């Protein structure tokens, strides 16, 4: 509808009104919508620090040794977004084999941002989920479940 940079500019204030973090029956805590989200709507940024992929093993190791949950989003084989210290509510988005959301790497004014889009209209109360990029069982509960993450 509106160009990608024109759609990114409006998020921080609107995401606070559109989504919340609560207990999820899929796993631990999840992201849920507080009001209906239109199909194609830019929901929230997966906020954090873009770091080199080779650095993730040691960073995860450091966080695990401190008893701090490690929240990372895989961009590609070379970069990852570390949402552990400088993240937002998007770090709680669970995986699903019938997602209602999808992740995209956008580039606004030279800077890379991971944004979450709604692929269908999402209704008040629904949990927001995306198909994770990647031995680990899946609890999304969908009919067409891949049964592993
Ligand atoms: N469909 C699915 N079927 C089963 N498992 C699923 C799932 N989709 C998501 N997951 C699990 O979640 C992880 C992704 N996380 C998303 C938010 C998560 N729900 C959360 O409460 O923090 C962020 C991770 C960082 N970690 C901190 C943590 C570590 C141990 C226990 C707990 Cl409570 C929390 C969690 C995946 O790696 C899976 O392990
Ligand atoms: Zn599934």
């Amino acid at each position: 509808d509106l160009p990608m940079p024109m759609r990114f500019r409006h998020l921080k204030k609107t995401s606070k009104e559109a989504v919340g973090v609560y207990r999820s029956p899929i796993h631990g805590r999840g992201l849920f919508c507080k009001r209906n989200i239109d199909a194609g709507e830019m929901v929230i940024e997966y906020a954090g620090i873009v770091i080199r992929s080779i650095l993730t093993d040691k960073r995860e190791k450091y966080y695990d040794s401190k008893g701090i949950g490690c929240y990372m989003f895989r961009i590609d084989d070379s970069e990852v977004v570390d949402a552990t210290m400088h993240g937002n509510a998007a770090r709680f988005i669970n995986h699903s084999c019938e997602p209602n959301c999808y992740s995209r790497v956008i580039n606004i004014d030279g800077q890379k941002h991971i944004v979450i889009f709604a692929m269908r209209k999402i209704y008040r109360g629904e949990e927001l989920t995306y198909d994770y990029k990647f031995k680990l069982p899946c609890n999304c509960g969908a009919k067409k479940c891949r049964k592993f993450l």
